[PDB]
């Protein structure tokens, strides 16, 4: 069926001072809402061309799609990874962090630290990988989602999610978002990805 | 489902130029395995699409590229060569000279950049038909030939030469000039004029 823009889990101005509600109501209804509204579009145009046998043209949507697509499943991660009380991980992610990355403050350096380095626009990830049963660190270009592991926390580093309020001042954003990571839910999503 | 075409000569037609060896293992084999992987890969697609996991269609889309380009990329080849295959036609002559100066100057400035393939992949003959002018492109693995139409293409993956060839590229793929299929060329270019 028909994909729809999610409510936020909060108010516009929930976030603040870390970012801002101009960015809020920029970043949700219009950048958001365009991915869905493309998306929708390219999965008509995907559905013909597969229905018709036109298979050239099934490959030429597909950056679109995962474009738009990715645009789609990123931020509506990226909305319930975010709160003003996010709280604590849990009893067994903080053990696994601990576990993967010695603690809590190096997992935040080495992922801002990748983050912060992206060239262009992309994301950061926190992920848990399910063969090596084991959480790692990764970046994506642009909106490609973060594949191969389950995505548990997100960091979006295009420019729009920061410039209004950081200008160029991109690590201020980065080491800022960890005062609004939402812990309840990736320990709810680290949970989920280790059934 | 997609099937796997029969070629428009015998195996060892294209001698000396391309062996029956590689003509046989290139159409039954790689070809094949293209078309019988596309089947497959498609399935999983649909049932991605049909569940909303969006996510994993998106995770699928390198293997449709891959096993749909070689399929289609295979598929044009085959026509394009001939025993036989005679001239250009006038019209694609002309526009031939139009664009490139001579035959021999397309010749040249295509078998180089498809000699500079850096690994797996297919230099073009295309039709541009927003700008109308004929364009030389060359594609990475088996992506197809995208935002032109394709006229002529040389497979430069190693099979396509290697147990004839062997490390010589370049003698492959100035050769395969010699069975053009400018009958199939020519009409293509005809189609992609209209
Ligand atoms: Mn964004
Ligand atoms: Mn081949």
């Amino acid at each position: 069926m028909k994909h729809t823009l999610p409510d936020l889990p909060f108010d516009y101005a929930d976030l603040e001072p870390v970012i801002s509600h101009e960015i809020m109501q920029l970043h949700h209804q219009k950048h958001h809402a365009t991915y869905v509204n493309n998306l929708n579009q390219i999965e008509e145009k995907l559905h013909e061309a597969v229905s018709k046998g036109n298979l050239k043209e099934a490959i030429a949507l597909q950056p679109a799609l995962k474009f738009n697509g990715g645009g789609h499943i990123n931020h509506s991660i990226f909305w319930t990874n975010l709160a003003k009380d996010g709280g604590e991980p849990s009893k067994e992610l903080m053990d696994t962090i601990k576990r993967d990355f010695g603690s809590l403050d190096n997992l935040q350096k080495r992922l801002s630290d990748i983050t912060i380095a992206v060239q262009g626009s992309g994301w950061g990830w926190l992920g848990y990988c399910k063969k090596d049963k084991i959480l790692k660190i990764a970046t994506c270009a642009n909106q490609d989602p973060l594949e191969g592991m389950v995505p548990l926390f997100g960091i979006d580093v295009w420019e729009h999610a920061y410039y209004l309020q950081y200008k160029n001042v991109r690590p201020d954003y980065v080491h800022a978002i960890w005062k609004i990571a939402n812990w309840k839910n990736i320990s709810e999503r680290f949970a989920n990805a280790r059934q």
